[PDB]
């Protein structure tokens, strides 16, 4: 009786009637204890543990690029988070090019960790539906959402997909560039945790020098701490590619839309979902490059799960 958003960072559940009851960060922490290893916390007291355990710890994301990666320790993930809820049926997101491997990992997963049945759904569809698009309607709806492993962009009409494609770019790939970033250029060493509030606090998707923030990390050529400021250009400059791929992405989805459906999603314009939807200015940006409109969701993190969670209502 439930629904799944197993995203790359995070896990919402949505649980028939009650709304979206969990909302946790995709993380498991595993401690080291006498050469065995137990999990130690999942979810959010497992996200502060991120490039700051003592070694007889590991904090581990075990979906990446949109998918389980590490089996193991996402049935330990499932398992915690729909026990915390509580043998449901349950539906779960995937992304919309999910390989037939990736896709019977989730399935057996989920049935590994408790539920009776599982049924899944393109991410894109279940984003369109929670960010209100007429889905079921004779109509274009084209939306693109952002997530930390993929970037999945769908036309969609009369309860299906027309068009659909998953990219692999997203938070994760954007938090990298800044990593990058901040060592060539800096010659200092910052984790993901820095690298993430810089995305959030100046990230942006077309240059303005702008805002800048202060960072620390470790200085590479001396060893110690160092605080580095960096500016919104700088940050531009660092996710010039990965927001290239996204609105790359998206005009080649445009490009196989039929044309009344193109009719449509000229006076509609695009929508933009999940998490990174609010990489600022990412809205103007493929607006520029597509002569379209673009809207941003409300509460864009919440859609997929949203969307789901409609679907088991119906
Ligand atoms: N204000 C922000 N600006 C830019 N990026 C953001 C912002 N807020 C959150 N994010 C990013 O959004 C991502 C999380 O979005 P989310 O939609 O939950 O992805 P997901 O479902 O967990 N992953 P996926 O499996 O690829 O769909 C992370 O990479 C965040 O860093
Ligand atoms: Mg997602």
């Amino acid at each position: 009786d439930i629904a799944i958003d197993l995203g790359t960072a995070n896990t919402l559940i949505y649980q028939k009637g009650k709304g979206i009851v969990l909302n946790e960060p995709s993380v498991v922490a595993l401690r080291n204890v006498g050469g065995r290893k137990v999990v130690h916390a999942v979810g959010i007291e497992a996200k502060q543990m991120l490039g700051r355990t003592p070694g007889h710890m590991e904090a581990i994301r075990p979906m990446r690029d949109g998918v389980i990666a590490d089996f193991e320790v996402a049935e330990e993930m499932i398992k915690y988070f729909i026990r915390k809820v509580h043998n449901p049926k349950v539906i779960v997101c995937v992304p919309s090019g999910a390989t037939a491997v990736e896709r019977r990992a989730i399935n057996d997963s989920c049935l590994n960790a408790g539920a009776r049945r599982v049924g899944l759904i393109d991410e894109p569809m279940a984003a369109a539906i929670g960010a209100g698009l007429p889905i079921h309607e004779p109509t274009g709806s084209m939306v693109v959402d952002i997530g930390g492993g993929t970037t999945e962009v769908a036309v969609l009409s009369l309860s299906g997909i027309v068009y659909s494609r998953s990219v692999r770019v997203g938070g994760d790939k954007m938090d990298e560039a800044i990593i990058s970033y901040m060592r060539r250029h800096h010659n200092l060493l910052i984790g993901e945790t820095t690298a993430e509030r810089i995305k959030k606090e100046i990230g942006t998707a077309r240059a303005p020098e702008g805002l800048s923030i202060d960072v620390k990390g470790r200085d590479l050529m001396q060893g110690v701490p160092r605080e580095v400021r960096i500016s919104e250009k700088q940050a531009a400059d660092a996710l010039a590619e990965p927001v290239g791929q996204i609105v790359e992405a998206v005009k080649v989805a445009l490009e196989a839309t039929p044309p009344e459906l193109a009719s449509d999603i000229a006076d509609k314009g695009i929508m933009l979902t999940g998490g990174g939807a609010l990489l600022r200015g990412l809205d103007a940006e493929i607006r520029d490059h597509t002569g379209l409109p673009v809207t941003v969701a409300d509460d864009p993190l919440s859609c997929v799960a949203l969307g789901c969670g409609k679907v088991l209502e119906h």
